[PDB]
Parts: C-alpha cells; sequence; structure tokens
C-alpha cells in the first residue's frame, strides 16, 4: 500500500459546505463489517463512497482510501463521530488529507 496527500476544497451547498464522499469505521464500530480493509480488525476510518462530479473525486479521493490524518489530526484511532466532525468544520474551507491506498508508472523516454 501507499501513501498520499489529498487536498479537498469544500463545495457551498446552499448553507452546507461539502466535501463529498463518505465514510465508515472508528474504534466505536465493530471493524468485522468494514468490506475495504485488508485486516478486519481495522478499526479505522475508511472512504466508502466518493460522489461523481464533486470535490473529493476531482482532487483524488478513491473507495477503499483509509484516511490517516486531516489538517494535522490523527485519524487512525479515533470514533466514527470524531472523524464526522473533522471533516465538517464549518470553519473550514479546505480539507488536507493524508491517506494509504491499497495497490507501469515509470517515465521513459527514447534517445
Ligand atoms: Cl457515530
Ligand atoms: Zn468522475
Ligand atoms: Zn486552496
Amino acid at each position: 500500500s501507499m501513501v498520499q496527500r489529498v487536498e479537498i476544497h469544500k463545495l457551498r451547498q446552499g448553507e452546507n459546505l461539502i466535501l463529498g464522499f463518505s465514510i465508515g469505521g472508528g474504534i466505536d464500530q465493530d471493524p468485522s463489517q468494514n468490506p475495504f480493509s485488508e485486516d478486519k480488525t481495522d478499526k479505522g476510518i475508511y472512504v466508502t463512497r466518493v460522489s461523481e462530479g464533486g470535490p473529493a473525486e476531482i482532487a483524488g479521493l478513491q473507495i477503499g482510501d483509509k484516511i490517516m490524518q486531516v489538517n494535522g489530526w490523527d485519524m487512525t484511532m479515533v470514533t466514527h463521530d470524531q472523524a464526522r466532525k473533522r471533516l465538517t468544520k464549518r470553519s473550514e474551507e479546505v480539507v488536507r488529507l493524508l491517506v494509504t491506498r491499497q495497490s507501469s508508472m515509470l517515465s521513459e523516454t527514447e534517445v
């Protein structure tokens, strides 16, 4: 798996600002119910949906991505609602994420 930096600018949907994805997981949840994890004891926060055409998709977020950090806050052992809260601060227009993603990128040049 690889680490990836993702930056998402929220889109104003009337009065709300939204990122355009859904989360699952958290240390309060039963990790057996998470289909995206490789290890079914992983209680981490996973991207379970990405809204087509939305800010997260355009920013490069992918379904199954594990969210490790949001704006400098570590997300590996947070509750589901703690994750929600960190992602939905009305004050914050931009969310910067570190995610892990399970995986020829070699640039080759003729001379
Ligand atoms: Cl919750
Ligand atoms: Zn698309
Ligand atoms: Zn910006």
